[PDB]
C-alpha cells in the first residue's frame, strides 16, 4: 500500500556505492555546452516540415521528450563528441516518441520486407523518418556496433507493437517479463553506441565491447526500472512495467517482484565493476561514466520525481537516508541545470519559422 | 578432457522423462512423404548455379546439412503445409551452413545499412542469397511473425560473428553466456515460424503466439544445448557453447553447468505445459508436436551422433543407460528413416546436370 521508502533507500545507496558513484572532471559549464549543442541540432531537425508532418506527436510532449533525452545522452555518453551526442539524441527521441502511438502496426508492416529489400520507402511513417536519419548515427560507428544499433531498434519497434496490447503475460509465463523488457529496452543500441570508432577500435576491443553490450543491456534496463519504481508506484495508467509483469507472470507479490529487481540490479552492478576494473582504462572510463551519468540523469530529471524522496527524508538521522541525501546533493550539484540555460528556442518556434 | 558420459545420461534421462518423450506426429508413410517433398525442392534450389557460386561450402557438407535440416523441419513443424516445410528447410539450411562456417564478416558488413536502405544487393554473399530467398518463407506468415523471423535471422548473423572469436566471456561476466545463446539461438525465428497464416490468424492469437515465442525461445535452445552436448564437446567450432561458457564466465564446474542447464530446461518444460495446456487446442497441438518432434530429431539425426553413445552404454547396467537406450530405441522406431527413401538425388548431381 505505502511506498517501501526505507527498502528503496537502502537499495539505491547500495547501488551507488557498488558503482563507485563519485565526482568527475565533467564540469557544469561543459555540461551546459553539450546540452545546448545536442538540443540545438535535434531541435532544428524535428522542426523541419517533413519531420513535423510525418511524426505524429503532440508539440508539448515532443518538447519534453527531446529535453529528457538530450539530458540522458549528454550526461551518460560523457566521452563522445558533440556531434555524436546530438545524433544519438535524435535517435533516442525517435524511440521515446514511438511510445505515444496507439496505431496498430499491422497494416503498415504487411510489405515491410519487400519494401526494405527493394529500397522503397517504408509504409509506417516512423520507419520512414528513422531509416532516413539512421546513417547520421551509424557514421559514428564501425560495422559491428552499427549492426547492434540496427537490431536493437528493430527489436524496439516490435516491443512497442506488443505493448499496444497492454499484456503483462499469462500467469505461469515466467519467461515473458524479461523477454518483453529486452525487446523494448534498447540495450544493444545503448551498449554498442558507447564506442564511436573515432575513439575506439572495434576489432581490437571486440571482446570488451561485446561484453559491455551483454552486461550493459541488463544493467541499464534494470537500473531504469528500479529508479522508475517510485514514479510508477501509484501510476494506474502504467500497467505493464517489468515489476508489474513479474507479479502477473510469476504470480508473486509486488514486494517479491521488487526484491527480484533489486537482487538483479545489485548483482549486475557488482559484476560490472568486477569485470571491467582491470581492463583497458578508456573502456572502463566510458562504462563508469555511463553508469554515473545515467544515475545522475534519473536523480535530476523531474520525470522520476526522486526529489520527493529527498524531500521526505532530508532531515532523518538514518544512515541510508543521510547517504541518499548526500548522493542526491552530489547529483544536483552537477546535474541540476535550468532548461533556460540550454533548451531554447522551443521546437515549435523553429517549426513556425 | 573426458566426456561426462555418466552425467550426460543422467540429465538426458531426466529431461525425456519429465517431458514424457513420445513422438506420434506421423505415420511412417507421411514422414517419408514430407521428407522427400521438402528435400526435393530444397535440393533443386541449392543446385542452381547462382546458389552454387555464392554459397561457399564443401558439397559434402551442404548435402549433409540439407538432410539434417529437412529432418528438423519435417519432424518438428508437423502441422504446416509441405510447401512451408520446404521453404523453411531452405532458410534453415542457409543458417546451419553459416552455423559451422568460419569467416570474417567485417569487410562485407561495412556498408550493410546503406546498401539495405538503397536496395542494393548486400556485399556478404550469404546475405545476398538469404535476403533474395526470404520472401518465399515470409509469404507463409502475417506481418508480426515475419518481423520475428527477420530479427532472429539478423541476430543469428551477429551470433556467428561473435563466435568467430572463440570467446567464452570474461570470468565474472555472468550475463554473457545467455546473451550469446539467445543471439545465436534463432529462437524467435523458430517460435514464430510455427504459425503460418494459412492455419493461424496472427491477430486473433496475438497473445498466445507472442507468449509461445517468449517461452519456446529458451526451451528450444536449452534442449539443444543439453542434447547436442555430445557432438559439440570436442568439436573445435563448438568449444564456445552455453555450457562451456557457463564454466568460464560464471567460474563453475562443467558438472554444475550441466545441472544449471537441466534445471532451467525442466522449469521451461513445466511452464510450457502450465501455460498452454488450457489454451486454444490448435496452438497446444503445434507446440506439442514441436517439442516431441524436436527431441526425436536430436536422437535420430547424424549431426548429434547420439547413436555413438547408444553404442557404448547399451550394455551398461546403469539405470540411466537403460532409460536412455529405451528412449533412443523408441525414437529410432519412428524417426530412423533411410536417406535412400527420400534424400535423392544428391544436390551435386542436380548441380552438374
Ligand atoms: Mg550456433
Ligand atoms: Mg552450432
Ligand atoms: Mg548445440
Amino acid at each position: 500500500e505505502n511506498f517501501p521508502t526505507e527498502y528503496f533507500l537502502n537499495t539505491t545507496v547500495r547501488l551507488l556505492e557498488y558503482i563507485r558513484y563519485r565526482d568527475s572532471n565533467y564540469t557544469r559549464e561543459e555540461r551546459i555546452e553539450n546540452l545546448h549543442y545536442a538540443y540545438n541540432k535535434a531541435a532544428h531537425h524535428f522542426a523541419q516540415p517533413r519531420q513535423q508532418q510525418l511524426l505524429k506527436v503532440d508539440p508539448k510532449r515532443l518538447q519534453a521528450s527531446l529535453q529528457t533525452i538530450v539530458g540522458m545522452v549528454v550526461y551518460s555518453w560523457a566521452k563522445v563528441s558533440k556531434e555524436c551526442m546530438a545524433d544519438l539524441s535524435i535517435h533516442y527521441t525517435y524511440t521515446l516518441v514511438l511510445d505515444d502511438s496507439k496505431d496498430d502496426p499491422y497494416p503498415t508492416m504487411v510489405n515491410y520486407f519487400d519494401d526494405l529489400q527493394a529500397g522503397r520507402e517504408q509504409a509506417h511513417p516512423w520507419w520512414a523518418l528513422v531509416n532516413e536519419h539512421f546513417p547520421n548515427v551509424l557514421r559514428h560507428f564501425g560495422p559491428f556496433c552499427s549492426l547492434n544499433l540496427i537490431r536493437s531498434t528493430l527489436d524496439f519497434f516490435e516491443g512497442c507493437w506488443i505493448e499496444q496490447y497492454n499484456f503483462g503475460g499469462f500467469p505461469g509465463s515466467h519467461d515473458y517479463p524479461q523477454f518483453l523488457r529486452r525487446m523494448n529496452g534498447l540495450g544493444h543500441c545503448v551498449g554498442a553506441s558507447l564506442w564511436p570508432k573515432e575513439q575506439f577500435n572495434e576489432r581490437s576491443l571486440f571482446l570488451e565491447i561485446t561484453s559491455a553490450i551483454a552486461q550493459m543491456e541488463n544493467w541499464m534496463v534494470w537500473v531504469d526500472d528500479l529508479m522508475s519504481f517510485y514514479k510508477e508506484f501509484d501510476d494506474e495508467r502504467d500497467q505493464i512495467s517489468l515489476v508489474k509483469n513479474y507479479v502477473v507472470s510469476d504470480e508473486i507479490s509486488l514486494h517479491e517482484a521488487l526484491e527480484k529487481l533489486t537482487q538483479d540490479t545489485l548483482h549486475s552492478s557488482k559484476q560490472m565493476v568486477a569485470v571491467f576494473s582491470d581492463k583497458d582504462p578508456q573502456v572502463m572510463d566510458t562504462i563508469e561514466c555511463f553508469m554515473h551519468g545515467y544515475v545522475t540523469w534519473h536523480l535530476c530529471d523531474r520525470r522520476y520525481r526522486l526529489s520527493e524522496i529527498y524531500e521526505k527524508v532530508k532531515e532523518e538521522k538514518t544512515e541510508d537516508a543521510q547517504k541518499f541525501c548526500k548522493f542526491y546533493e552530489q547529483a544536483a550539484n552537477v546535474g541540476a541545470v535550468s532548461p533556460s540555460e540550454w533548451a531554447y528556442p522551443p521546437v515549435a518556434q523553429l517549426a513556425n519559422v
